[PDB]
Protein backbone atom coordinates (compact mmCIF):
# COMPACT_ATOMS: atom_id res chain seq x y z
CA UNK A 1 0.00 0.00 0.00
CA UNK A 2 2.84 2.49 0.78
CA UNK A 3 4.22 0.57 -2.26
CA UNK A 4 1.25 1.48 -4.40
CA UNK A 5 0.68 5.21 -4.07
CA UNK A 6 4.43 5.85 -3.92
CA UNK A 7 4.31 4.04 -7.25
CA UNK A 8 1.42 6.24 -8.42
CA UNK A 9 3.27 9.47 -7.63
CA UNK A 10 5.46 8.38 -10.54
CA UNK A 11 2.68 7.60 -13.00
CA UNK A 12 1.17 11.06 -12.49
CA UNK A 13 4.58 12.69 -12.93
CA UNK A 14 5.05 10.75 -16.16
CA UNK A 15 1.63 11.90 -17.38
CA UNK A 16 2.63 15.48 -16.58
CA UNK A 17 5.83 15.02 -18.56
CA UNK A 18 3.83 13.68 -21.51
CA UNK A 19 1.42 16.62 -21.43
CA UNK A 20 4.29 19.11 -21.62
CA UNK A 21 6.01 17.32 -24.50
CA UNK A 22 2.69 16.92 -26.31
CA UNK A 23 1.77 20.60 -26.04
CA UNK A 24 5.29 21.14 -27.35
CA UNK A 25 4.69 19.05 -30.47
CA UNK A 26 1.55 21.19 -30.72
CA UNK A 27 3.27 24.55 -30.67
CA UNK A 28 5.86 23.38 -33.21
CA UNK A 29 3.59 21.74 -35.75
CA UNK A 30 1.95 25.16 -35.63
CA UNK A 31 5.24 26.92 -36.37
CA UNK A 32 6.83 24.67 -38.98
CA UNK A 33 3.56 25.36 -40.82
CA UNK A 34 4.06 29.10 -40.36
CA UNK A 35 7.64 28.75 -41.62
CA UNK A 36 6.33 26.81 -44.63
CA UNK A 37 3.51 29.29 -45.30
CA UNK A 38 5.96 32.20 -45.21
CA UNK A 39 8.07 30.26 -47.72
CA UNK A 40 5.13 29.79 -50.06
CA UNK A 41 4.20 33.49 -49.99
CA UNK A 42 7.88 34.42 -50.39
CA UNK A 43 8.48 32.11 -53.37
CA UNK A 44 5.29 33.40 -54.95
CA UNK A 45 6.42 37.01 -54.59
CA UNK A 46 9.84 36.16 -56.00
CA UNK A 47 8.04 34.85 -59.06
CA UNK A 48 5.81 37.85 -59.63
CA UNK A 49 8.92 40.02 -59.50
CA UNK A 50 10.74 37.49 -61.63
CA UNK A 51 7.99 37.65 -64.27
CA UNK A 52 7.84 41.43 -63.85
CA UNK A 53 11.58 41.59 -64.46
CA UNK A 54 11.64 39.40 -67.61
CA UNK A 55 8.91 41.63 -69.05
CA UNK A 56 11.03 44.73 -68.39
CA UNK A 57 14.07 43.01 -69.87
CA UNK A 58 12.15 42.26 -73.05
CA UNK A 59 11.08 45.89 -73.40
CA UNK A 60 14.68 47.05 -72.97
CA UNK A 61 15.96 44.76 -75.75
CA UNK A 62 13.29 46.20 -78.10
CA UNK A 63 14.33 49.80 -77.41
CA UNK A 64 17.98 48.92 -77.95
CA UNK A 65 17.12 47.46 -81.33
CA UNK A 66 15.49 50.77 -82.27
CA UNK A 67 18.46 52.73 -80.95
CA UNK A 68 20.78 50.61 -83.09
CA UNK A 69 18.69 51.60 -86.13
CA UNK A 70 18.86 55.26 -85.18
CA UNK A 71 22.60 54.74 -84.62
CA UNK A 72 22.78 53.76 -88.31
CA UNK A 73 20.41 56.42 -89.62
CA UNK A 74 22.32 59.35 -88.11
CA UNK A 75 25.59 57.95 -89.46
CA UNK A 76 24.15 57.64 -92.93
CA UNK A 77 22.54 61.06 -92.68
CA UNK A 78 25.78 62.69 -91.50
CA UNK A 79 27.57 61.13 -94.39
CA UNK A 80 25.02 62.54 -96.79
CA UNK A 81 25.65 66.08 -95.46
CA UNK A 82 29.41 65.62 -95.95
CA UNK A 83 28.92 64.58 -99.55
CA UNK A 84 26.52 67.50 -100.00
CA UNK A 85 29.19 69.89 -98.76
CA UNK A 86 31.90 68.50 -101.06
CA UNK A 87 29.76 69.50 -104.06
CA UNK A 88 29.12 73.00 -102.73
CA UNK A 89 32.87 73.19 -102.24
CA UNK A 90 33.59 72.13 -105.81
CA UNK A 91 31.05 74.69 -107.02
CA UNK A 92 33.07 77.59 -105.60
CA UNK A 93 36.44 76.05 -106.47
CA UNK A 94 38.41 76.53 -109.68
CA UNK B 1 3.06 -4.06 -8.81
CA UNK B 2 4.29 -5.76 -11.99
CA UNK B 3 1.33 -4.40 -13.94
CA UNK B 4 2.10 -0.92 -12.65
CA UNK B 5 5.77 -1.21 -13.62
CA UNK B 6 4.66 -2.30 -17.09
CA UNK B 7 2.48 0.80 -17.33
CA UNK B 8 5.37 2.99 -16.19
CA UNK B 9 7.39 1.43 -19.02
CA UNK B 10 4.62 2.17 -21.52
CA UNK B 11 4.45 5.76 -20.30
CA UNK B 12 8.23 6.19 -20.59
CA UNK B 13 8.06 4.87 -24.14
CA UNK B 14 5.27 7.32 -24.90
CA UNK B 15 7.22 10.28 -23.51
CA UNK B 16 10.39 9.31 -25.40
CA UNK B 17 8.55 9.22 -28.72
CA UNK B 18 7.21 12.71 -27.99
CA UNK B 19 10.69 14.00 -27.17
CA UNK B 20 11.97 12.47 -30.40
CA UNK B 21 9.23 14.27 -32.32
CA UNK B 22 10.14 17.50 -30.55
CA UNK B 23 13.75 16.98 -31.63
CA UNK B 24 12.64 16.37 -35.22
CA UNK B 25 10.39 19.43 -35.14
CA UNK B 26 13.28 21.48 -33.75
CA UNK B 27 15.55 20.30 -36.57
CA UNK B 28 12.90 21.23 -39.12
CA UNK B 29 12.63 24.70 -37.57
CA UNK B 30 16.40 25.04 -37.78
CA UNK B 31 16.31 24.00 -41.44
CA UNK B 32 13.56 26.54 -42.11
CA UNK B 33 15.69 29.17 -40.42
CA UNK B 34 18.67 28.22 -42.56
CA UNK B 35 16.48 28.59 -45.66
CA UNK B 36 15.33 31.99 -44.46
CA UNK B 37 18.91 33.19 -43.98
CA UNK B 38 20.02 32.01 -47.43
CA UNK B 39 16.94 33.60 -48.97
CA UNK B 40 17.62 36.92 -47.20
CA UNK B 41 21.30 36.97 -48.16
CA UNK B 42 20.41 36.22 -51.77
CA UNK B 43 17.80 38.99 -51.81
CA UNK B 44 20.46 41.35 -50.46
CA UNK B 45 22.92 40.36 -53.18
CA UNK B 46 20.21 40.75 -55.82
CA UNK B 47 19.10 44.05 -54.31
CA UNK B 48 22.45 45.86 -54.11
CA UNK B 49 23.31 45.08 -57.74
CA UNK B 50 19.83 45.86 -58.99
CA UNK B 51 20.26 49.33 -57.45
CA UNK B 52 23.70 49.59 -59.03
CA UNK B 53 22.11 48.84 -62.41
CA UNK B 54 19.32 51.33 -61.75
CA UNK B 55 21.78 54.16 -61.18
CA UNK B 56 23.75 53.39 -64.32
CA UNK B 57 20.51 53.40 -66.34
CA UNK B 58 19.51 56.80 -64.90
CA UNK B 59 22.90 58.19 -65.86
CA UNK B 60 22.61 57.03 -69.47
CA UNK B 61 19.15 58.52 -69.74
CA UNK B 62 20.63 61.85 -68.62
CA UNK B 63 23.05 61.74 -71.54
CA UNK B 64 20.46 60.65 -74.06
CA UNK B 65 18.48 63.76 -73.03
CA UNK B 66 21.48 65.99 -73.71
CA UNK B 67 21.58 64.27 -77.09
CA UNK B 68 17.88 64.88 -77.86
CA UNK B 69 18.75 68.50 -77.30
CA UNK B 70 22.00 68.40 -79.25
CA UNK B 71 20.37 66.86 -82.31
CA UNK B 72 17.51 69.39 -82.27
CA UNK B 73 19.91 72.31 -82.24
CA UNK B 74 21.92 70.76 -85.07
CA UNK B 75 18.86 70.08 -87.18
CA UNK B 76 17.71 73.68 -86.66
CA UNK B 77 21.12 75.03 -87.60
CA UNK B 78 20.89 72.99 -90.81
CA UNK B 79 17.39 74.30 -91.54
CA UNK B 80 18.84 77.78 -91.07
CA UNK B 81 21.76 77.15 -93.37
CA UNK B 82 19.39 76.08 -96.13
CA UNK B 83 17.17 79.18 -95.81
CA UNK B 84 20.35 81.14 -96.49
CA UNK B 85 21.13 78.96 -99.52
CA UNK B 86 17.63 79.41 -100.94
CA UNK B 87 18.00 83.15 -100.49
CA UNK B 88 21.34 83.10 -102.30
CA UNK B 89 19.44 81.82 -105.34
CA UNK B 90 16.24 83.66 -104.17
DY1 LIG C 1 15.19 38.15 -73.60
DY1 LIG D 1 24.91 50.58 -84.59
DY1 LIG E 1 16.34 53.13 -91.46
DY1 LIG F 1 33.06 61.99 -101.05
DY1 LIG G 1 12.64 63.92 -73.97
DY1 LIG H 1 24.75 70.15 -75.25
DY1 LIG I 1 14.72 81.02 -90.08
PT1 LIG J 1 27.36 74.20 -98.65
PT1 LIG K 1 22.48 74.61 -99.38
Amino acid sequence: SRVIESLHDQIDMLTKTNLQLTTQSQNLLSKLELAQSKESKLLENLNLLKNENENLNSIFERKNKKLKELEKDYSELSNRYNEQKEKMDQLSKL
